[PDB]
């Protein structure tokens, strides 16, 4: 079977005007041959384009790429991971429905589920999804969806996607998984029985820290059609230039991910054995709870994770004396990023959810890039002594 | 008072590295100087950026330009007009609230209001907003918003923005106006009593047919903050390259709108006097109902409007034999576009709403560009006079 | 005949995948159907592309637009005006050949002609081309080219393009004309007898101050092929993104030029009557030498020109106290620029050429944009009236 | 290693932006007349006009400069811009140039058509032999220009040995290292004066930009190159510089894969019955392997092999399902072409025999796809 590297470098589709690189269709609208041809396209008859919000060829080329790696029925690209998340949940959930979500989620995902969904009459329970029994107990007659992040941002908490997918299939709910932290090279939720797999493309998939985007991929034709129907009216679109840059970034995704993985594990083991570090939450470490689940259900690991210092002062000292690592939010870029979740990425999480997430001022989140690991380790080593 | 032409060419703000054009910040994140500086920006203390979804300098430059012409407290840019429309309605409306909206709206706006809003427990009525008495009769104790498009896409139906705004103001409802069809050069809903003014920037503001985007501007700091809070979580963003292009397109907005307006009126008059043409729905014509309101409440007219042929077959023969006009949907581009609403832009509108909207197979919509008007008229004339 | 506004908005060519805007072909190479199809394209047989340096579809689109306004056999786009100038001169001149060029030329053109051409065994005289008799007197048996800028940058000195072309045609010399300062809306050198017309597209053609580029257009198929042969090996290319932006800027070129022309004449007239201003060098003024030639050979004027203050100190005081005008080099942008030739654009021109050129510390060059003209005049007036 | 350096270039962030912004501008504003006057005289820090200097372009120049160990680098609108700028910035009427006899097609066009019109004497000679360089030497020889391994035959020149001759005799050595990338070949480190690349190939690597770069050992030489550029006008667009800097972030990792893939493919081809001979500089069989191994730290993945006939070549080139028939090289995906009727079709008949280019030769540029997939594509097209 042809390798993913080869697949991403040779996507399906004809060349445009014999061009080797796929052109950037920086256009709003498309021309019709005749009234009938235009009318037919609006009814979904024949092949062609109408208007970029409905479909843009450069964006569609990127969608096909992601669809190929996910093994999906189709994919939809968005202006951001939040666009993909909004569009993969609110396209399905309506007043009177109930959502079960992980209690440790990306910051704006918490804002979405906690502030906006309940204004739309949607009941939401944030619960510890690392325990399938806790999902079963939280179930109600109107439960229509389970939403998971595994490993969770930022603590890397691992959930049993496969076992939860079984409960979802049995009980008639959709399973939506945000695989942003791991990339589709290593985590393919649709293979584990999820209905929807989504990513902040802003992170690993693009990988170059120069685009914000989102993608969502559905197991069924009907579901991706619904997501794109929601997208048409909600309006979170990937720009043609950004789609050009995301497809270009994804051409190196497999090699980048192999390096990220190996680099991140090397850094996590260095940190785990260092006298100043209390613990390291990398799902690929033997000591991490749910390592057994993450090794069985994934084929590799992302390189973003958190570790615990002895005090806030210690963390501040480390974060502020690094020469190679950059103090910034976001993750999955080619270069190494570091941040303080308590006062940056997860500062807006309500205090009750803060507690349940286990985030404290002593935690530091690092996103290991594709630099020579020895440079990242020497940078950290450098800083840790002072 | 400085002319808008000058204002748009001289936006406030320092240059970046002395660059004359404002740079394209094609970046996802921003660097912090220290833990405290980062922590503070997250609390909204100090000046600086964090992450492009929360704020991107190139996008913010474009927002300030729109804010300047609307006379707003702030503006928010989006990945599309639909992003602006969603974010300007659903950032405020919640389960149990009631919305009154016009019965003749842009198709995807109907789709949003009739399919998605009710799934969120929001009650919606589509009402003929050209009659303020019908707006009042549809009012309920839980009415929280009125949403208007005037002149309406595609029929150019005019609503009394100023009169409806009085009722909104007396009763605690927000008034939202989509002014896409006219541009902020000629219609400034915030001067007429609206709380929010929005546009599909995809149309006139950008003007060059090469970007999809949206913008919404609010009369108060609180309302623009809420819109941007919704945007953070809903995720309809204008990309940095698109913002660079929209700001660039907007540098010629005032002169383009002048030419559009004058061309559009001349093409409407030509059509109104032509034997093949039954009726012309351009709000600048004296024959048009509500011309008196449009003339009082706007300082000019867009150049997109609809006209009635004697038959579907006559409309098709006209649309398919033009050499200057391009058969395509969308509007507000420098070049002239033409389409058939009944089978194209409005073919997705439920027929209960299509009959009330007044859309029939005899209607053709044209979006007059900035070509020499005599060449546009000669194109139309040669097709209308075909064997 | 169809208006140039309309022509530029409707360039010849098929749409690509029905796209309304012409796509950006951000590609280095193109795929071949077969060995034969590739071999044929290399032999110039059949239709298609090979590699962006030889030809890029987005760049070709922009070349077609310029070719249509110049009335040329073909046009070639470059990475800069200087790429165009180098490629329109060195594609033809060889060791032992002689060039006559104007004595008042854009600074880097002076650099090219005085530093690089002589190194290649090409003989160069810089001559006052406002006098045909001086051109004739400088002619030699080996004269192969005359190169003119009219009106000259920055003094606006006018040369008789038509009269000099007669001499070139009689004696077998190519006439090359840099029409940057005027734009092809108002100066069409190929109609006046030139063999090659070129521009810095960085200035008016693009108009938006965000691209550096050049274009050259030839009267004959042979000459444009020779220019592109030189380009292939010298390598000054317009990038696909830049070509997209240039074609986009050019969609508004005719209306921009109308406003530039009118604004520039009104600013020159205001300056001419102002007590602080010694002289105004705008070729549209009746007081200007060679106004008569410029009015017969052009159909309008650019809006970049020079004026004389009473002292260097007065020039600095004016330049540093403007709120609309921006202190910067370059010209032909939608917004108004101002600079000091003696210490900036023309500070590298060898001293003997500086006195021949007439550039002194009292001179200020203004490039009038498309802002409201009363706002520009009021900005100048308040600075001139300072304490 | 090299990856860390490319990911952490020197300079301040602009407005705290993590990615370096795209300065899509033609001009820059001045704070005062004095500040503008000073900048024109080279006094103070700042920018004037994008042709003289653009911040996004400069960031890409600094990246390449860092890897070449140069005094400075200049970016261009194409490889040809870098080439014409690194030769004609120095050579003048009456000077003599010695160039390798096998070069990129357009380089042959530049040297044989344009340079002699400018009164510059040019001899193309076999630079794989240092003695032949010494024998072609004249009192007015001012430059040797090399491409090693050469395009398309991979013919290898002794850069180090020729540099010694050049230093001794007062000539500049200019080296086009396009085929190898600055990860593996650093001509300034072998004694060359100027090292240049078509950035369109490996450095960008993503098949979506045309661009050039030239790096000089001395501050004076890069100043001269940029002075020529100011007037000749081959510039890198700010968007292209943004794309080139971005591509270069994966350059070291892409090169490792290209190198390994290229060698595996060469070896497969070398033992295949259908293949007469493989010209890859990393093979034991190739003439000048010993020099390329001493003078380079790796190899590019573009190389040539010989089929038994034209018909056999046409058959192979037209039945590939993964490899794309196209000119150019050094892209992330595999390209294949026929030099005799494509890249090198315009080379003067005299020079092409001297190059040994025949209808039986095919050139492949091996991408970063899984090698087994590339090999299986070649296998089916050779055997079916």
């Amino acid at each position: 079977a042809q390798d993913i590297t080869t697949t991403l470098l040779h996507p399906k589709g004809d060349h445009v005007l014999h061009s080797h690189a796929y052109p950037i269709f920086q256009t709003s609208t498309f021309c019709f041959d005749s009234t009938q041809q235009g009318a037919d396209l609006f009814m979904g008859k024949g092949e062609g384009h109408i208007y970029s919000r409905l479909g843009n060829p450069t964006v569609e080329q990127f969608e096909e790429m992601v669809c190929s790696i996910e093994g999906a029925a189709g994919s939809a690209a968005f202006g951001s991971g939040m666009g993909a998340i909004s569009s993969s949940t609110l396209a399905f959930l309506q007043k009177g429905d109930h959502l079960i979500a992980g209690d440790t989620l990306y910051g704006c995902t918490v804002s979405l589920f906690t502030h906006w969904l309940p204004r739309f009459g949607i009941e939401v329970d944030l619960i510890d999804t690392s325990d399938v029994e806790k999902v079963k107990a939280a179930w109600k007659p109107n439960t229509k969806m389970v939403y998971l992040e595994s490993p969770a941002n930022p603590t890397c908490k691992v959930s049993d996607i496969k076992g939860i997918a079984v409960v979802c299939h049995e009980r008639g709910a959709r399973l939506v998984v945000d695989a942003t932290f791991t990339s589709p090279c290593f985590l393919k939720p649709l293979e584990l029985g999820a209905d929807i797999a989504l990513h902040s493309v802003s992170k690993y998939i693009n990988g170059h820290g120069d685009v914000i985007g989102g993608v969502s991929s559905a197991k069924t034709a009907e579901d991706i059609a619904t997501i794109k129907f929601y997208r048409k009216d909600a309006g979170s679109l990937m720009a043609p230039m950004d789609a050009f840059l995301c497809a270009r970034g994804m051409k190196t995704l497999p090699i980048r991910m192999q390096i990220h993985m190996e680099n991140g594990l090397k850094v996590a083991k260095f940190l785990e054995q260092h006298e100043k570090i209390v613990k390291v939450n990398h799902p690929g470490l033997e000591s991490f709870p749910g390592h057994d689940i993450a090794k069985k259900q994934m084929t590799g690991y992302g390189s973003t994770f958190l570790f615990e210092m002895k005090s806030f002062e210690a963390a501040k000292k480390l974060m502020e004396h690094l020469k190679v690592c950059t103090l910034a939010v976001s993750l999955g870029c080619v270069d190494t990023l570091i941040e303080h979740p308590a006062s940056m990425t997860h500062a807006a999480v309500p205090e009750n959810i803060m507690r349940k997430q286990g985030i404290t001022p002593e935690l530091v989140r690092i996103s290991v890039g594709i630099e020579n690991v020895d440079d990242i380790i020497a940078d950290l080593k450098q800083a840790l002594e002072l």
